[PDB]
């Protein structure tokens, strides 16, 4: 029986959302421990029947690129921290260290000769190095979404399992700039028993210290039982570096860095250096030491003391290990045989510390608190809060979701067959899953890593990019052949991919026309996939090269259609103005695809000589003072011109749209009766402080509210159509577009920043919604979390990530945003909702990257906006921290991340085709999917395996009776099932055996993965 996720307000110790609303956030000197206060301890709290244990953790954290690429780093860097790693705890059986970036182990490993590589599994299977996590990476929390953290996990641990024979069951957090639940929703799928965080607002940590509550159960914010909880430790100080993790004073602690006294141009910042421990210093040494280790224990509640030992890219060079080693084992001697300590200090693994903790939990020594919540904004002083890299290198942050969708396309389409080693369909899988892995790493996704580097990780999507393409188009063309004609040429296209939003109109003309006439090619068989588990229809666009187009399915059945110019604006150098031009060689055909759950639908385009029976052709409207002609080649329809005017657009019998006299939207009418609901687009821009802390790629650090953009007189042009219509205007910086295709309107930023410096550009909304101080956004496109704009913290502080989408509400109505890019926004004033667009920056904000943010390109930003009456809908008490979509604001967000992909049959002549694929796959309930189908068995096995990730959200009960669905059954998908059996997300461990072969449908807000093994 599943929880109910709606009705029930988990009672938590603390619940991050109410701390919010008490703490006070006051930034105040603490001492040696500037953010905390100068801790004390009882001299006896340990004795000889109850000791201070304390497990030193040697680590190294290396960036999958950041100042340097992947490459630069592991040649320079990392290939010797692990040639060292292994020398030097082969040598040493005592010595320990963790690691946490499998994506470099892998590179490093497969590089290894057989005996070097006997060695590395030897000092694994004997415990001296741990893998924490094993992830690909160490993702970004905040833009990443949820089905690529899962996907970089599994990447990672499925390396593990096969060549290290291990799984992680404790996670290595200490870097991401604040910290999402995601993780343990995830984590706690996938058999982890254990995490660790580090980066989380000061105040937080000073607030949780003092309370003993920075070891907790975390779990998810509707979880009233309590199934998800994963135990979470936050360490307590300002940094993971060495400084920071002995103890309270980084004065002290700075001088057991043992690679800070001279000869590796290390120093010590508080201008006391680490000496060389000898006889004669080890009592005095060990006295400080100890004295740090016994303050840090009293934020805790066990008798086993955490102390990470590294920083970024150590234990590089033999003679740090050495130097590092050798001082810790002269203090550890002296402090373990001197009784007045009562302390036990040793080397250990992060797993290790976690057993211990445990078994002092299991001993009654300790109980620990229950949470949830998450844990952004991050600051990590004064009013430096992270918010800035919400929005950074927004080109690459659009990217992401382009080939989130791609990846799972091309798993999932290629999928249903088996696949000879020949057609490289593994190789091709794999290297984009590790392409797309490594950019959700914490300066990929977050868009802080220098221009080089950013440069790099597009270079790597791009080819990822490419290979699915080729996977889809190769399993497009199997999958609509009749069989006995199916040949095959592995290396031949087949299909061209038509992509409409990516990289998008005005950023790359990338697009292939489909060249048509009466004298060269009178047809075409187009081709739409829909990896969503119902039956879907969405409108679709192609380019051709004639506008008298029709289509057909493959029943030869007309299909009605839309023709529009293909409008390319310009900023135009000579007459100063951005405006529109026509082409009078392509043209737009328009079209409802209509496509079954999990497949594939086939339709014609055909010329003819004059306008077709059931194509219809769109008016248009350019709108400006002093107009010129705009000529459209073959176009049926005469371009009209007016003065600038208010206008108002109602497609289908969807909402009625009004716009200002400035193309931009300033209301919506949802039926012909109903109220002009003022919704009001505008477009702002904030600046950078002329004196104190400067925003970077980073940090949000705005001088005041933003400004309103002055729009001038902009060129509006409006298309108006049966099947689709729109309002688009050239404003500075940005060609904002509105579309309107019968329900919740799309929205379209091409936005090009230009040399704008030191300049965010906003987009905001203005209802007149009763919201007050409350907002929702999503954690990593998985959950909505309530928000309350603290007017107590900076501007900046009330920025939050929006990963997929945000919205408000009062008692009647709501506004949702969707996006399909992860940016920064707020809601900063009631009826307000606003998200950052892009943001150049002439400054660095002194976090490492070491350069501002002036690599801006044009990107296109997608949207949808739901406006709806709520009243009616089952919503969750105003207590409760959750907040869920309706069904609308959900299949609007899959429109925009998972929408129809199209086909273009490359060739002449496409023989044997077949019209549909997946008629008879089940159409599932619309809350659930499938978001991962992927073979798991390359041909040669006789049992084949296929793994389903399954998960349902929870939408909102406002009335509309449910439509029969089918049940999805994931297992009975094949033919010939010999077992069904559920597993942790990553498939690497079989959890329950399926009676019936049947996979059970998950419960709302769960996530369940199944595997299902066939004979071959
Ligand atoms: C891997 O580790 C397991 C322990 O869980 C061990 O029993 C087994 O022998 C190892 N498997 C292989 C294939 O070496
Ligand atoms: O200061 C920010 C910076 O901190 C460290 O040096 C690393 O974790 C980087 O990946 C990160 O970008
Ligand atoms: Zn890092």
């Amino acid at each position: 029986q599943c929880q109910d996720v709606v009705q029930d307000v988990p009672n938590v110790d603390v619940q991050m959302l109410e701390l919010y609303d008490r703490m006070s956030f006051k930034d105040i000197d603490g001492g040696v421990w500037k953010q905390g206060w100068n801790i004390k301890y009882d001299p006896l709290k340990y004795n000889a029947h109850h000791k201070l244990k304390v497990f030193v953790v040697p680590h190294s954290h290396n960036d999958p690129g950041w100042i340097q690429t992947f490459e630069e780093y592991y040649q320079h860097d990392t290939k010797h921290i692990l040639s060292n790693a292994l020398r030097h705890l082969h040598d040493n059986p005592e010595m320990k260290f963790i690691w946490a970036e499998i994506s470099y182990f892998a590179r490093f490993y497969h590089d290894l000769g057989e005996n070097k590589k006997l060695q590395m599994k030897s000092i694994v299977k004997n415990g001296q190095l741990e893998f924490v996590t094993g992830g690909w990476v160490m993702p970004d929390e905040a833009n990443s979404h949820w089905r690529n953290v899962l996907l970089q996990l599994t990447e990672g641990q499925t390396w593990l399992k096969q060549f290290m024979n291990v799984t992680p069951t404790a996670s290595w957090a200490i870097a991401p700039f604040g910290h999402s639940p995601t993780m343990p929703y995830i984590l706690q799928k996938s058999g982890f028993k254990n995490m660790l965080i580090q980066r989380t607002h000061y105040s937080v940590k000073k607030e949780l210290a003092q309370q003993r509550q920075l070891e907790f159960l975390w779990r998810q914010i509707w979880d009233n039982k309590g199934d998800t909880a994963l135990f979470t430790h936050m360490m307590p100080f300002y940094s993971y570096d060495i400084p920071h993790t002995c103890g309270p004073d980084p004065k002290v602690c700075c001088q057991f860095d043992f690679k800070r006294m001279g000869s590796f141009g290390l120093s010590c910042p508080w201008k006391v250096p680490p000496r060389t421990i000898s006889d004669q210093n080890v009592a005095a040494r060990s006295d400080l030491l100890v004295d740090q280790w016994k303050k840090k224990a009293e934020l805790y509640r066990t008798n086993v003391l955490l102390i990470p030992l590294g920083d970024d890219f150590r234990f590089k060079q033999n003679t740090e290990w050495d130097v590092q080693r050798v001082n810790y084992e002269r203090l550890f001697e002296h402090i373990n045989s001197q009784a007045h300590f009562n302390v036990q200090a040793q080397f250990g693994t992060l797993q290790e510390y976690f057993d211990a903790v445990h078994q002092a939990e299991r001993a009654g020594q300790a109980e620990f608190p229950t949470l949830s919540g998450d844990f952004f904004t991050y600051a990590d002083r004064s009013d430096n809060y992270w918010s800035g890299y919400y929005t950074s290198r927004p080109y690459h942050k659009r990217m992401d979701r382009v080939l989130m969708h791609y990846v799972r396309a091309a798993e999932m389409l290629s999928a249903w067959h088996s696949w000879d080693g020949m057609a490289r369909i593994e190789e091709r899988l794999e290297q984009a899953r590790r392409e797309l892995s490594l950019f959700q790493h914490h300066d990929g996704i977050t868009g802080t890593a220098k221009t080089h580097v950013v440069v790099d990780y597009e270079q790597r999507m791009q080819e990822a990019l490419k290979a699915c393409q080729m996977v889809m188009q190769q399993s497009v063309y199997r999958l609509l052949t009749k069989p006995s004609i199916y040949s095959p040429d592995f290396s031949f296209s087949y299909f061209t991919l038509d992509d409409s939003r990516w990289p998008g109109s005005g950023v790359e003309d990338s697009r292939t026309t489909i060249i048509l006439g009466e004298d060269i090619l009178p047809s075409k068989h187009v081709v739409m996939h829909n990896t969503l588990p119902h039956w879907r229809e969405q409108l679709v666009d192609f380019y051709v090269s004639s506008p008298f187009v029709s289509v057909t399915d493959l029943a030869n059945n007309p299909v009605e259609a839309q023709v529009s110019p293909v409008w390319s604006w310009h900023h135009d150098t000579l007459t100063k103005t951005i405006h529109p031009q026509g082409s009078t060689t392509k043209y737009r055909i328009i079209f409802k695809a209509r496509v079954p759950p999990m497949g594939l639908a086939t339709y014609v385009l055909t010329i003819s000589d004059s306008k077709p029976e059931h194509t219809s052709y769109a008016s248009n409207l350019l709108l400006r003072k002093n107009p010129t002609s705009l000529p459209l080649g073959q176009y049926p329809e005469d371009v009209k011109f007016g003065d600038p005017r208010e206008i108002s657009l109602r497609v289908g019998n969807g909402p009625t749209l009004a716009f200002s006299e400035q193309g931009l939207l300033k209301s919506i009418q949802l039926t012909q009766d109903s109220p002009h609901v003022p919704v009001h687009f505008k477009f702002l821009k904030y600046g950078v402080r002329s004196h104190g802390d400067r925003s970077g790629a980073y940090l949000f650090l705005p001088n005041g509210p933003a400004s309103p953009v002055e729009l001038g007189q902009p060129v509006v042009l409006v298309t108006k159509g049966k099947l689709e219509s729109s309002v688009s205007v050239g404003l500075p910086s940005v060609v904002h577009q509105t579309i309107m295709r019968g329900g919740a309107p799309e929205i379209r930023n091409l936005v090009d920043i230009g040399s704008l410096d030191n300049t965010e550009i906003v987009m905001r909304l203005e209802t007149h919604i009763d919201s007050g101080d409350i907002f929702y956004t999503d954690l990593n496109g998985l959950q909505f979390i309530k928000r309350r704009r603290l007017d107590k913290l900076p501007l900046q502080a009330n920025y939050y990530p929006i990963p997929s989408g945000m919205f408000i509400e009062d008692a009647n109505t709501r506004l949702t945003l969707l996006t399909g890019q992860p940016l920064g926004g707020s809601s900063l004033a009631s009826g307000e909702l606003e998200i950052m667009q892009d943001r150049r920056l002439a400054s660095d904000d002194e976090r490492g990257l070491g350069q501002g943010v002036l690599d801006n390109k044009p990107v296109l930003h997608i949207y949808r906006l739901v406006l709806e009456k709520v009243n009616n809908c089952v919503r969750p008490s105003k207590l409760h921290p959750a907040g869920y979509l309706t069904s609308a604001a959900h299949k609007a967000s899959q429109s925009l991340l998972d929408p129809l992909d199209k086909f273009i049959f490359a060739e002449n002549e496409w023989i044997g085709a077949q019209g549909q694929f997946g008629g008879d796959h089940p159409s599932a309930r619309e809350d659930l999917d499938v978001s991962v189908m992927r073979r798991l068995t390359k041909s040669s096995a006789k049992t084949q395996r296929v793994g389903y990730v399954l998960h349902r959200t929870n939408l909102m009960q406002c009335g509309t009776p449910e439509e029969h669905t089918q049940k999805l059954d994931v297992c009975h998908l094949l033919p010939n099932v010999a077992r069904c059996e559920r597993t942790t997300l990553t498939f690497l461990q079989n959890l329950e055996h399926l009676d019936g072969m049947v996979a059970p449908e998950v419960c709302p807000m769960e996530t369940a993965a199944y595997v299902s093994s066939h004979s071959s």
